């Protein structure tokens, strides 16, 4: 079982990292399990202005970690993000402006829940998926 834990917004990034304070520390973020296009590529804009509408509109952010590293090779932190209980990985997923990526032994907790998403957003032909 994972845990739940507070930070607040400083400022979005971009599609599948943001700026958070956690333990009173300012620290990028890197979604677990997913993958934004980036900036540049079909969708990239998208995936950015709804990771950043979802944050910006959060009375309550959260972080989860999984069970294995917290920190990547850039010191990006790694974890699952809330906004208002929603995991935001998993709602960008959902909607096909994500998909399931970067899988490592681990850290994956979350897998089956984000592929019955990213299922479900292919299913419906959304965004990357049309
Ligand atoms: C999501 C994730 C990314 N990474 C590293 C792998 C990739 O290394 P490379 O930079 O060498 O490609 C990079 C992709 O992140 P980005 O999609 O933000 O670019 O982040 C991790 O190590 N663990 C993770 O859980
Ligand atoms: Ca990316």
């Amino acid at each position: 079982k994972l845990h739940k834990e507070p930070a607040t917004l400083i400022k979005a990034i971009d599609g599948d990292t943001v700026k958070l304070m956690y333990k009173g520390q300012p620290m990028t973020f890197r979604e677990l399990l997913v993958d934004t296009p980036e900036f540049n590529e079909k969708y990239g804009p998208e995936a950015s202005a709804f990771t950043k509408k979802m944050v910006e509109n959060a009375k309550k952010i959260e972080v989860e970690f999984d069970k294995g590293q917290r920190t990547d090779k850039y010191g990006r932190g790694l974890a699952y993000i809330y906004a208002d209980g929603k995991m935001v990985n998993e709602a960008k997923v959902r909607q096909g402006l994500a998909k399931v990526a970067y899988v490592y032994k681990g850290n994956n907790t979350h897998e089956q829940l984000l592929r019955k998403a990213e299922a479900q957003a292919k299913k419906e032909k959304l965004n990357i998926w049309s």
